[PDB]
């Protein structure tokens, strides 16, 4: 129901190849932009891809406002749904909130043959600390400014946060830690040493929570929380590349 035109780099990224998939999932206030590279590069290795865009994305903020995180989880339902026609064997990986969506689909179903989250966002006490302040909150915050090591790079992603979307995240994102004992699939789980945005130790709440037997954490030396855009992109794919062909 978005009443503004999706932005140029926005748009959904669909590839049809071979029969093993990966779905990737942009994060709140973002684009499918921050992941079309990684998108790019595991079509161009035959994997079939789906990079959705989430309902209010990419479009304005006005249009986020009114949706809730069931409407985020159905566009990345979709996406599964669309992989699922024409894959036998799926992974997910995820951005920030696309991270927290890539662990709320494996909680929900145990087919996914593996999950790559980054920077994967499951408690941010920076919500609580201002909702707390005593002040009268704006129905429009000012959103964190754009989190990137690399000083030439500029993500794509809403100017103002709808106070109504920032609730419907920290929603999405305690039902999802609640249940992380749920995902037993192999894990790969990349944090950035020094991102601003997601707090660090959120890579091991995940790695302690979920009951996967094969886990692992790669820290990302040379970039911030924009990871897929930043300095390590290229380990990223890399490592990502491995850990499909391992598993798939
Ligand atoms: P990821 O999904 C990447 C999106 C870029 N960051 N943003 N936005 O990050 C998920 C969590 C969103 C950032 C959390 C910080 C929000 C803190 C504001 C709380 C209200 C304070 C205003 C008084």
């Amino acid at each position: 129901s978005e009443q503004y035109p999706v932005l140029s780099g926005a748009e959904p990224f669909y590839a049809e190849n071979g029969p093993v998939g990966v779905l990737l999932v942009h994060g709140f206030t973002g684009t499918p932009h921050s992941m079309r590279p990684l998108a790019e590069a595991y079509a161009k290795a035959g994997y079939t891809v789906c990079l959705p865009r989430l309902k209010g994305h990419g479009t304005h903020y006005e249009d986020m406002e009114r949706t809730t995180f069931h409407d985020w989880v159905a566009s990345v339902e979709e996406g599964y749904g669309w992989l699922k026609q024409r894959c036998q064997t799926i992974f997910v990986t995820g951005l920030s909130m696309g991270g927290t969506l890539t662990l709320y689909l494996a909680e929900h179903h145990p087919d996914i043959c593996g999950i790559v989250p980054i920077n994967a966002a499951v408690d941010i006490p920076a919500i609580a600390a201002g909702m707390t302040g005593g002040g009268e909150l704006p129905r429009y915050l000012d959103s964190i400014g754009s989190d990137l090591k690399n000083p030439d790079v500029k993500e794509l992603a809403y100017e103002k946060t709808p106070t109504a979307s920032l609730l419907q995240l920290a929603r999405l994102m305690a039902q999802t830690k609640a249940k992380l004992d749920r995902i037993v699939c192999p894990a790969l789980i990349f944090v950035s040493d020094e991102d601003h945005v997601v707090p660090p130790g959120n890579a091991d709440i995940i790695f302690q929570g979920i009951s996967s037997t094969e886990k692992e954490i790669v820290r990302l030396r040379n970039s911030y929380h924009v990871a897929t855009l930043d300095y390590d992109q290229p380990m990223i794919i890399e490592r990502s590349l491995e850990f499909f062909a391992k598993h798939a």
